[PDB]
């Protein structure tokens, strides 16, 4: 459900998003 505005939220410390129960966490950059 519209992870899309999750992907830059991890981005926040690390890392780049998705896709967690419905409120996203990281990628590597």
């Amino acid at each position: 459900a519209t992870c899309e505005d999750c992907p830059e939220h991890c981005a926040t410390q690390n890392a780049r998003a998705k896709c967690d129960n419905d409120k996203c966490v990281c990628e590597p950059k």
